[PDB]
């Protein structure tokens, strides 16, 4: 409740979250970012409840080797959150896969070394369960047992969802060798309000539908709120008897479906009416919650997270309505 525990990556989007409950049920954060003397991008961090008194700031270059070494030491958990932002992609394997591998064992080697350590909470992502080549359509439950296929996605050039998947298999087997206690949140789209004025993929896209967009794409994805999946990290690490991973979506929606729920929570909001292709719909299907609703977790609704979305990108000056 009030030990002390460290989040890396501390500026991103999940994390800044994490680090805001983390802070409310009473913890130490040590928390880790690229310049912690930029006032302009840890603003958004020592501004909430608790910052000044438990929000402790680190230096940690991601891709350093042993840059986390010190800072993990006398944590009881950790949570490797660090999700590097969007960028036009050359070689994926030198700027996708092998970044994604690196700063996977650079934190896991420093957590090794670390004697306090009881649990170490990985985000990583559906991207890492779904695609193994089975069709998803309306009636298939995906869950945990579904592992994606990453040299099947390779030839597809899903280059993205490949480094996810790299990035998690080499997380398990490390922790495996090293005895590590382990578990992982596997979020797909991540929405709902933002405490800076910053977008993340999605929250962008969400903004691209409201703003004058002709149309709306031809994609299904799963979504979930923000609160849920940080909330889902502090119960996996707090609940001794979690354990593996854990699925973090609440539905897969077509942006059809997004559309239409934005029409019903602002009537008067003009929204694309066309889809991007003329081609049938990309189907949905079901992701498993069982897991996440093992510890407790409660999943907030679409309509709910999108409307929170909406209300803070109007908040952070996105959006003009």
């Amino acid at each position: 409740l009030g030990n002390v525990v460290c989040v890396t990556g501390a500026s991103g989007y999940i994390a800044s979250w994490l680090v805001r409950l983390l802070l409310h049920r009473g913890y130490t954060v040590k928390a880790t970012v690229r310049d912690p003397n930029d006032p302009k991008k840890v603003d958004h961090l020592v501004k909430l409840d608790g910052a000044k008194e438990r929000l402790q700031l680190f230096k940690a270059n991601l891709l350093e080797e042993g840059a986390f070494d010190s800072v993990v030491q006398g944590c009881h958990g950790v949570f490797h959150t660090a999700s590097p932002f969007y960028h036009d992609v050359k070689d994926p394997q030198a700027e996708l896969i092998d970044p994604a591998l690196k700063g996977t064992l650079n934190v896991l080697n420093s957590c090794a070394k670390s004697p306090s350590l009881k649990r170490v909470v990985l985000t990583s992502s559906i991207a890492a369960v779904a695609y193994n080549g089975k069709p998803r359509t309306p009636d298939v439950v995906v869950d945990e047992t579904w592992f994606t296929d990453a040299d099947f996605c390779a030839k597809s050039n899903l280059w993205y969802v490949v480094s996810k998947t790299l990035a998690e298999e080499a997380a398990w087997k490390f922790v495996k060798e090293n005895n590590i206690d382990m578990v992982t949140i596997n979020p797909a789209m991540v929405i709902g309000p933002l405490l800076q004025p910053v977008l993340n993929t999605s929250a962008a896209a969400i903004l691209n539908l409201i703003n004058g967009a002709q149309t709306f794409p031809n994609a299904s994805f799963g979504w979930v709120n923000v609160k849920d999946v940080a909330n889902a990290h502090i119960l996996a690490y707090e609940n001794a008897s979690a354990s593996g991973r854990h699925c973090l979506v609440e539905r897969v929606a077509h942006y059809s479906e997004v559309v239409r729920i934005l029409r019903e929570l602002y009537p008067s909001l003009q929204l694309p009416e066309k889809c991007a292709d003329d081609k049938p719909y990309v189907p949905i299907y079901q992701v498993s919650k069982e897991k996440a609703k093992s510890l407790g977790l409660e999943y907030t609704p679409l309509e709910v997270s999108i409307k929170e979305t909406v209300e803070s990108l109007k908040e952070k000056k996105f959006a003009n309505l």
